């Protein structure tokens, strides 16, 4: 079967758009295909942090992709700095990277503008972020459009390593998500729905409460029209609402359009909100099971387990071919 | 006692300049110290390398330390890369050191003019050089006066580690050598003998056989004078000539001044070329000893299993602060 990595920034907080967007869609493809799921903890630690929560984060992170259906029997769910092969190869490959290549990055001259002094690991994660992907033969490497460029770097280094040494990773490739469901912001309906809103009230997180999720969802723009009907640009708010309840639903959005008729937003947003509380309320209740388990560790342990078995083997002749070692 | 880390550049190729320089004064602190020699094979691969070469030195380099007479008992030989340890602290020290302070490093500024596009390596290799120190809790680190800047750099991240997340590293000194001596060029009296001069008759290496180290000897520059006395500035020569001599032998400079009266330089040479010989015969046969006998792996096992055993442990406490993992 083909193999797919993801990489999961620890943050405990994964909006219901990631959910609606990937998330969800990798409960069912973990099934057909290979599936890696990686908690990247020393890509984090890039940027100052707090040792008490990004520990914390780890946790909640590990807990909520479990919750939310992945099958640590199915799948490989695993820490990042658990597997030390990927520091390993990450050195490796930063000896076969161009400096131009690191300081050419976008997302390298975008956080290096604003700022005295950045951690060197702002201009040297890329290496290491190719590292977690070649290292297990990955095939598709799920990714937004703002990282395509990353994609771009490791398939490079992949192809240069194998010609200077001989074939031996894989050309990963970036599989964009099934187009359409892109939820965005409950405030603003031209931006997209980011964890990193300065808003709250423009995302809905796995965690939020009934009480939140409707506050949230009956703050959520509309028009002045006042009538349920479909339409990008001149009704945006209607229609990521109605985008956002039909996927939770199951029904079309022209089943919904008819079922709300001469219906007004009043009663739109309230239905939506129970859809809503009602998709998360199963998925928060698994959540706290996991949490408060120690079978959580159980499960990241035979992860690292499984992950590392595979990378120490490719790092191995990795190292063969760079000539390291005996 | 206090700990000395010295890191080992593979090239299987250490001169006599080393050897009575440094290499053999470590034979006899190993006893009184805590000797750690690491052959840093992971900082070779910053430039380009053969993998049949890189891998063939450092057995040969393995090979000839323990010939001059490091004791694999006493003191822990190992080669870098089988100590994951490295690129895991590697990598959380390049997180806390700045972009300036690695783009500002003489040694970085150095070799990043000469050239259209260098490794990424060549720049990021500063935290990892100060990770092969600071794990082991080293106190004295004998570098050369043109390595004591990378030593600074080492102390400050140190420092900075400890303050951020609490007293964990040793903040290493930078000793200079015993030496008083120097031994110069055999063709250029002034400049240093250097493993990588440009003129092979320039040096002698521990591996050098008979006839080559006779046609090298017999080669050395001298003067129009001829008469053995030593004197720095007037006859450079002879008396890097007399400082080899004298300190392979025993003799000293007056006794060998005195010994050579009326003789002139033909028999000068003549007998230096025996002590050379004289005392390069033994070392060579336990070096091809060591070389085809097994027992060479067998002590470098045991040498990254005793690096390990440490390196490990402070790596865990690094994690700890930093808050990796769990």
């Amino acid at each position: 079967m083909k193999t797919i990595f993801s990489g999961i920034q620890p943050s405990g907080v994964i909006t219901i758009g990631n959910y609606i967007g990937a998330l969800r869609q990798f409960v069912e493809l973990q099934h057909e295909y290979n599936c890696y799921f990686c908690i990247v903890d020393q890509h984090a630690i890039t940027v100052w942090q707090d040792p008490h929560e990004l520990r914390q984060n780890i946790r909640r992170l590990a807990a909520l992709y479990l919750a939310v259906g992945i099958d640590p029997t199915q799948a490989t769910l695993f820490i990042q700095s658990e597997v030390p092969a990927h520091a390993q190869a990450a050195w490796m490959l930063q000896c076969i990277v161009y400096i131009g290549e690191l300081e050419r990055m976008t997302q390298f001259k975008e956080k290096s503008a604003g700022a005295a002094a950045a951690a060197a690991g702002l201009l040297t994660y890329p290496p290491l972020m190719a590292a977690d992907i070649l290292l297990y033969n990955t095939d598709i490497v799920p990714v937004g459009e703002d990282q395509k460029q990353h994609i771009e770097l490791t398939r490079d280094l992949a192809e240069r390593f194998n010609k200077r040494y001989g074939e031996l990773f894989t050309i990963p490739e970036a599989r964009i998500p099934k187009v359409g469901a892109r939820i965005m912001s409950l405030v603003d309906p031209t931006k997209k729905m980011s964890k990193s809103d300065p808003n709250p009230k423009a995302y809905i997180t796995l965690l939020d409460d009934a009480k939140t999720i409707e506050k949230k969802i009956k703050s959520a723009v509309t028009d002045s029209e006042g009538t349920i009907r479909y339409d990008k640009e001149a009704k945006p708010g209607i229609s990521n609402l109605l985008n956002i309840y039909s996927t939770l639903s199951g029904q079309s959005i022209e089943e919904l359009e008819r079922q709300y008729e001469g219906k007004g937003y009043g009663v739109f947003k309230a239905d939506l909100a129970q859809v809503v509380i009602e998709t998360l309320r199963p998925i928060q209740e698994r959540y706290h099971h996991w949490m408060e388990s120690e079978e959580l560790d159980r499960v990241l342990d035979e992860g690292a387990e499984k992950a590392n078995r595979v990378a120490s083997e490719m790092v191995r002749k990795m190292e063969q071919a760079m000539g390291l070692g005996r």
